[PDB]
């Protein structure tokens, strides 16, 4: 047959425990927005195995979702980029902002993967959480400061 996802990598199978059943990158996207949760705590980061148990609990920010769910992309096979950007939302303002691009199987090269769309602002798959205005800024996540 053809090739699909595997869905046997560690982190996959953390997430699945939590959240139910997935089979590709479309149906985790149903999945999240339907089980978790956007919790706003400026920059800060924590490990992916506390992600896991707060993501559908207290919840996790766009930083942490992107750490966490670009591993789980990656076991299952996709390509995958976390993105950082700066949206605009229908109040005015401009964002800073991370998702996920990620491509192959079922998805086309590039495609959104928004976990803030998912689980706040509610728009479908291959949409930013907002759409007013977008400006990429870069990829990866930006590190800590070092001096002194």
């Amino acid at each position: 047959m053809q090739p699909q996802p595997s869905l046997k990598g560690h982190w996959t199978t953390k997430v699945i425990e939590k959240i139910g059943t997935f089979h590709d990158a479309t149906s985790l996207y149903e999945r999240v927005k339907k089980t978790c949760k956007y919790k706003y705590y400026y920059n800060d980061q924590v490990p992916n195995h506390v992600a896991v148990m707060r993501m559908t609990t207290s919840g996790i920010n766009c930083t942490d979702a992107c750490q966490l769910f670009s591993k789980v992309l990656e076991e299952m096979g996709y390509e995958v980029k976390i993105e950082h950007v700066r949206v605009k939302c229908n109040d005015g303002k401009w964002y800073g902002h991370y998702l996920l691009r990620v491509g192959g199987f079922e998805l086309k090269d590039g495609t959104i993967w928004d976990y803030v769309s998912a689980t706040k602002t509610g728009r479908p798959l291959g949409v930013p959480c907002c759409t007013a205005g977008f400006q990429h800024l870069g990829w990866g996540i930006v590190g800590p400061v070092y001096d002194k």
